[PDB]
């Protein structure tokens, strides 16, 4: 039996020496050394340092950019607001309670903060699975006689929160439930403990499926279907070079928003999966927070991946930056 | 009376509660929470996941372009290399201290991480100045009938060398000396004690002097000639409207450079200078900290400023990000 449990949480390490506490009430300098929290600090520092500028940024081009208010960067918009609320809800947070050694705003605050900190890696998934429907619809055109719109754009956005509520909310009312996880100074989704009074076994497979699998197939296919249209006009338009660099670009820009699709996501998978199919064995605190060290720092990579890599973001972005010119 | 004083220290705090112990011996937490030596730690860590790829790229995109590697560079290499020695001699070393709440290494460890910490910001500092020479001879063309080229460089970058040294080597026997600074986790040049022994007084001056006045003084000479030399050429110039661009170009980058360099500077300076005539007072380790948290962030700025903002090495810079397109 490998940690210590109690009402709220469940700590990653054996209390058959007696020096085990609440992740609420007293630090956990026995699950790492206060150097490994400082460091996770640091860590935190950096991803509001660069995910704030950069994802604020974005926000505040688009005020200073009628050329980007189109109905297709809604989405990229919600994005970067999403973003933020991993900057504030979770990275923030996190860097003051790692540097107390434990979580100390309690159950309530662990289930606030990790609503917000789900509610934001959530909206930034859907976010990013949203927009390749869109280009898929927009680039391949399956429907015929549709043309993509505000409207279609707005649904888009609300789409993104239907699907990060249906993730973040059952949590708070008694599917599944937030825990203190990892070094205990974050909260998030309990996966990796069978806790059958809140059905914990039930949600993670919901979980990975509808939250995971569905998102990686429709990523995949819109996508594969992308390349290849993109492909296909191009083998058949050859006289053009133009065209012919078009869809080179295009294609090197799937395989990098493709992998840094899995990058973000198949820690957490790939460790969910092995924990529910492996559940007798033990966890420790540090490799509980990988797959989050993975995910969180999305924050800072998808904006820079699916905005700052953007031709009409990015020279928006320069001019502002050097004060109107350029 | 302010402070506490040892044969290789002063700690900012009074003694008169018995607390205060060697800064190379145990934990200054009486100096600042210990969160707060944290967040020192979290600054270093961004200082060095920014500072070393940044600087490193640079070296890196010129072995791979021929086009970069001209006799003009030679001292921005110089700048990216120093910024490095700042990054591996001085962040990670105060990374790795501040976690222990004091200076682990002892007085030699304070010799070495003083002097190579010296040394490598005081190249950088030589280099904007040498960099800004160069510029003024090449536009301004002051002597006629001179080209410079390959040989020059290379003096460019050894008077940096000589420079930095003239600055760094003297503490190490006797002119001043290095000792623990601020929080007591990272070895400075002793600015701020009027310690007989080393004549601190007559080394202070001879760096505000040498090392300050000099290089502010030849930078805006430079660069004063240069905004002069090309916005006359373009007054003369006027039917052309690309020349009209560049004076605007070269005007907007002499702003940046030569601000750039007072916000590196002033802190250090003016610290130095009120210390040096308000000498009965008492400065606390935090804001002994402050001008320090200038300097050290131009391992970072400038490089952006210098290297990223140029035309040639950018692009250089975004192939090789993009393994080898675009
Ligand atoms: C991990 O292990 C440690 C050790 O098992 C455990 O800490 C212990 O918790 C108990 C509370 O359940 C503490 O017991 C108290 O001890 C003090 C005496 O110093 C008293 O204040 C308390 O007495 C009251 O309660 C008793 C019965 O519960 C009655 O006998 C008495 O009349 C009072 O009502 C009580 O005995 C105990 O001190 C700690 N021990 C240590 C070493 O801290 C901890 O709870 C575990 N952690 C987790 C995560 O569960
Ligand atoms: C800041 O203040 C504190 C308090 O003034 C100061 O720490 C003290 O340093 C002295 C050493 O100079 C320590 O004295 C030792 O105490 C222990 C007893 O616990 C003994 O090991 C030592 O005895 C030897 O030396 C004595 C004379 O120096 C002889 O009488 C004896 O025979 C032995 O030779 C010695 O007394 C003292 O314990 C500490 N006190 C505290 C509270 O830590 C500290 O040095 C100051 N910091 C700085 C930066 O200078
Ligand atoms: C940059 C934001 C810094 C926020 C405050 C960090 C405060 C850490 O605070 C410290 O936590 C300790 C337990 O670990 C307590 O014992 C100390 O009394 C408490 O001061
Ligand atoms: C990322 C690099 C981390 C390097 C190691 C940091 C080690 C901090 O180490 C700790 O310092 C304390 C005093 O402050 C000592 O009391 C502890 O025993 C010691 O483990
Ligand atoms: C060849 O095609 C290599 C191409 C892709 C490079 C894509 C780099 C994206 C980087 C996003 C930001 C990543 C780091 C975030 C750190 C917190
Ligand atoms: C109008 O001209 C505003 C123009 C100048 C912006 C120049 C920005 C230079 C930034 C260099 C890197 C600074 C931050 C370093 C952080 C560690």
């Amino acid at each position: 039996m490998c940690g210590t449990e109690g009402p709220n949480f469940y700590v990653p390490f054996s209390n058959k020496t007696g020096v085990v506490r609440s992740p609420f009430e007293a630090p956990q300098y026995y699950l790492a050394e206060p150097w490994q929290f400082s460091m996770l600090a640091a860590y935190m520092f950096l991803l509001i340092m660069l995910g704030f500028p950069i994802n604020f940024l974005t926000l505040y081009v688009t005020v200073q950019h009628k050329k980007l208010r189109t109905p297709l960067n809604y989405i990229l918009l919600n994005l970067a607001v999403a973003d933020l609320f991993m900057v504030f809800g979770d990275f923030t947070t996190t860097l003051y309670t790692s540097l107390h050694g434990y979580f100390v705003f309690g159950p309530t605050g662990c289930n606030l903060e990790g609503f917000f900190a789900t509610l934001g890696g959530e909206i930034a998934l859907w976010s990013l699975v949203v927009l390749a429907i869109e280009r898929y619809v927009v680039v391949c055109k399956p429907m015929s006689n549709f043309r993509f719109g505000e409207n279609h754009a707005i649904m888009g956005v609300a789409f993104t929160w239907v699907m990060a509520l249906a993730c973040a909310a059952p949590p708070l009312v008694g599917w599944s439930r937030y825990i203190p996880e990892g070094m205990q100074c974050s909260c998030g989704i309990d996966y990796y403990t069978p806790h059958e009074e809140t059905n914990n076994e039930s949600f993670v497979i919901y979980m990975f499926v509808v939250h995971f699998i569905i998102p990686l197939i429709v990523i995949f296919f819109c996508y594969g279907q992308l390349v290849f249209t993109v492909k296909e006009a191009a083998a058949q338009q050859q006289e053009s070079a133009t065209t012919q660099k078009a869809e080179k670009e295009v294609t090197r820009m799937v395989i990098i928003m493709v992998i840094a699709f899995l990058i973000c996501w198949l820690p957490y998978a790939g460790v969910a999966f092995y924990i529910f199919t492996h559940q007798g064995s033990c966890f420790g605190p540090i490799f509980m927070t990988i797959p989050a060290f993975f995910a969180k720092t999305s924050a800072v990579y998808n904006p820079v991946i699916y905005i700052m890599m953007n031709k009409q973001f990015r020279n928006c972005m320069v001019t502002t930056l050097c004060c109107g010119k350029n």
